[PDB]
């Protein structure tokens, strides 16, 4: 109810943008803060390596993301938020989805990459004057200006983290499932049961938990009953009607016959053959995982308005979320002040694949050279170093060490594939580490090389 | 900090955006062309080989913190709820170098590589200018072997100019100072202390695209620094380049008999060391003594300082580095080491038979028949992707002609033609003397290896 142009406004500001930072909240900024392991960074090389791998595959290419903008009324105060020097409320990313349709909605017409992957940075406040919380996510987003084939973007996009699955141990023998739903579908089940407008994305939320995390349908109805939500006890009843999942053809089988005699059957029609026809499309793409209809999905479904929603799984006795996205055509147009559609995930890949519960084999360096001549280390040490570096072996130069014994001691903590120890007189002796039935060979520096390829 | 400073902000935090303002956010802003994009990902992907022979990973990069005394205007200041003034990135050595200096996680990786984004602030209401910088950086915890390091960090620099098509066939140079180098000539021609960092600011550009001596002697005496002209004259002499050797000569001969000999011979042997294990490294560039190097030199305090130039007649700047040691120490709140570069890899690198004649797509699956393209044209496409091939479906064509016209702006090497019974026409696009085959779909994949 304050006058936005209110003097005291610009006052405060002026103010406060010449102060200099006060030394408790410099400290307060960073004080517990704490860096990766060495081993974890490694881990997210492999990981984040592995995922381009696949993207690539499908002709995609790395897309910038927005790091900065005009504050959404989509989020809540753990949205970090931050003021410009005139005044403007902006925002750090919370997802990367809000960003991207912003900007396929203001850019200049030109031409977008069609299928793109983008790694950024999402946030967290934390109401202890600290930094914020910082989390790495990546998104695939399949960009068209045309509406052609809508549904077969949509399949490839669960192709694509299909893949992901495949391709990592955490995922690749642990049971997982899609569950697909649609914005549509869900906006008629709630005109089905007489849900009043100014509730649903309310109800949306709360059922963006069903399932997930032993969020059973008892919390979900405590929730949509409570004041702050305030659906009837008769339309959570028949929202009741909807709480399951099925296999495609039974599903949309459930729904016809639920929506059967209703004025709302043939726009539910419409959006079953449209996911029909994902689930066709998935097949010829030849996805292993479980594809379940779920008709009360609504994860993010304020971004996925008019478009299919989907969700990917844990489908363990109790459920978590490894990735979630949809076709957010609505998200875009709702940012236009150049027709464009988006359909895509999001995915927190150090969370779901990093993180310790093959690929992660690959050593941070294959190569230690050492020698327990100092002047033998900075000098031979150095040549062979860079000969190894031009052949694209990677090497490094190891500390001083007076002894085998003494070296192995203080790289304890480190993983080498093989250590080579230079001796007086172009001699090298190399120990293979990454196995345990292998002698040290001594061998001419001269034949490194081709010691080291003949090796594998 | 009254309640009258918070009620404030509070409010200021809860009011909504101007119109006018959300408009001129991104009013106009454009993103980089897909073959942009594409010469970006090679780029990168060249640069991480690179950095990972040396053992290293990526470390994360701060995004968000208070901000420095040390930038104006041109850096992008945001205030928090708490009435915090902090800023984006303006270059990527100040967020390392408060993490080095405020996380107690003992154990940081040696070395590191970083992608960042870095900010420059508008004027019009627009959002941010944003910029790539990568950085590398070698990060030790005791005082042993600084050169070496940092003839590592040189040599990584070698690499990439070996590397890339527009630095490998360019003449460029190496140019190393010394911020004490650099302090003890400002005390042998008697600069004032509050005029140094002025003073470094224009000597960062010397000779950099036409910025001779004489447009240097013009700020060093204007307001913008306020040297006299006795020690404008005495910083000349110090005006010029040379091969170590030589250059360690003059710079000891022009220091003889003062007092701060003993330290810039003490330098002097540090920037030597750097130079022999250079040639160890077998650094291939050719490298420079350039005692009024300077760029960033108050983020490198008490430490080597190089550039990495285009050494045309007109020299333009590739990459700088530094030790930044110093920078460390001065945010302890109330040890480790550090040495890197920074590049503005898009910009040198991806501004445009060779790294990137590498193909977003090697195959395009198409189809004249619709049903066929959206039955067969997806079992081949998956089959490609099981098998590490890069692929993607064409849209809906009426002939070849249509096709490649429609097709026109992109480059594949292999345009995959499905027709009636599980026959496919290949078309070979990336070559010219080889004509169009017609096999059986079951032999698709040993064509392709057969080619490759």
């Amino acid at each position: 109810m304050t006058d936005p142009n209110s003097p005291y406004f610009e006052k405060v500001l002026g103010s406060l943008f010449a102060r200099q930072v006060e030394p408790a909240k410099d400290y307060a900024w960073d004080m517990g803060s704490t860096l990766p392991t060495p081993d974890d960074l490694m881990r997210r090389f492999i990981v984040k390596d592995t995922l381009i791998t696949i993207f690539r595959r499908h002709g995609a290419v790395e897309a910038p993301t927005a790091t900065l903008y005009p504050k959404s009324s989509h989020y809540g105060p753990n949205a970090v938020h931050l003021l410009d020097r005139n005044g403007t409320v902006l925002q750090l990313p919370f997802d990367l989805v809000m960003g991207h349709a912003r900007s396929l909605a203001r850019i200049a017409s030109g031409p977008v990459p069609q299928r793109a992957y983008s790694f950024g940075n999402i946030f967290r406040d934390r109401q202890d004057g600290g930094q914020p919380d910082v989390y790495g996510e990546v998104d695939f987003d399949i960009v068209t200006t045309d509406a052609m084939d809508l549904a077969m973007k949509e399949a490839e996009v669960i192709k694509v983290l299909d893949e992901i699955i495949a391709a990592f141990p955490t995922t690749s023998s642990t049971p997982m499932c899609f569950q697909l739903g649609h914005s549509d579908l869900l906006q008629l089940i709630f005109d089905f049961c007489n849900v009043e407008h100014g509730a649903r994305q309310a109800a949306a939320e709360v059922l963006s938990k069903l399932n997930i995390r032993n969020f059973t349908w008892q919390k979900v109805r405590s929730e949509l009953r409570s004041p702050l939500v305030g659906i009837s006890a008769t339309s959570v009843d028949e929202l009741q009607r909807f709480d399951w999942r099925d296999t495609p053809t039974k599903a949309f089988t459930k729904i016809r016959n639920l929506f059967e005699g209703t004025e709302y059957y043939d726009k539910v029609s419409s959006t079953l053959a449209h996911l029909k026809e994902v689930y066709e499309y998935s097949k010829k793409f030849k996805v292993n995982t479980k594809i379940y209809i779920a008709p009360l999905s609504s994860i993010n479904e304020a971004f996925f308005r008019g478009g299919i929603l989907f969700s990917c799984l844990y489908d363990r006795k109790v459920m978590d979320v490894f990735a979630a996205g949809g076709r957010y055509d609505g998200l875009i147009k709702a940012h236009r002040p150049e027709e464009r559609h988006a359909v895509g995930f999001s995915l927190n890949w150090e969370k779901q694949l990093a993180k310790p519960v093959g690929i992660f084999s690959a050593k941070r360096c294959d190569v230690l050279v050492a020698s327990f001549d100092p002047s033998i280390l900075r000098s031979s040490g150095i040549e062979l170093l860079q000969m190894l570096w031009a052949h694209g072996i990677s090497a490094e130069l190891a500390r001083d060490a007076r002894s085998p014994e003494d070296l192995l001691t203080t790289y304890r903590d480190e993983s080498y594939s093989w250590i080579v120890i230079i001796k007086q007189e172009s001699q090298l002796k190399i120990k293979t580490m990454h196995r345990k039935d292998v002698p040290d060979a001594d061998i001419q520096a001269k034949d490194l090389l081709a010691w080291l390829k003949a090796e594998i």
